[PDB]
């Protein structure tokens, strides 16, 4: 149950199309994807939407994010996006209604804070 396992589970759903409110491999939104990964690996249910997922661990800087941690866009209480940290400025996410689950870099779109799990 290390972050490597979270990353390995998240990689299984690359190419899953975006579906608003989707919570399973037929379609994910940003929060549904992270919730599903953590449900598969740990069995516990972090929030179904973005803001409850801000409580699942301890807040931390994006620099101090290891593989498996959660990354949040927006301010605490008003986060609008989440991804799973891959380490080294990389993450994996359900990006937006346009796109399917894919990898991304903080050099493209930088998250605002992170959460250790």
């Amino acid at each position: 149950v290390n972050g490597a396992a979270i990353v390995a589970e998240a990689y299984k759903y690359i190419g899953t199309p975006y579906v608003w409110g989707g919570k399973d491999p037929s379609g994910f939104d940003c929060s549904g994807f992270t919730r599903y990964v953590y449900l598969q690996v740990t069995g516990r249910d972090i929030g179904g939407w973005t803001v409850p997922q801000e409580s699942a661990g301890t807040k931390i800087s994006v620099s101090q994010a290891k593989a498996g941690d959660l990354l949040f866009w927006g301010s605490p209480g008003g986060t609008y996006h989440v991804a799973i940290a891959l380490g080294g400025g990389q993450y994996i996410h359900a990006p937006q209604p346009g796109e399917s689950v894919k990898v991304g870099s903080v050099q493209w779109f930088a998250p605002d804070f992170a959460v250790s799990m």
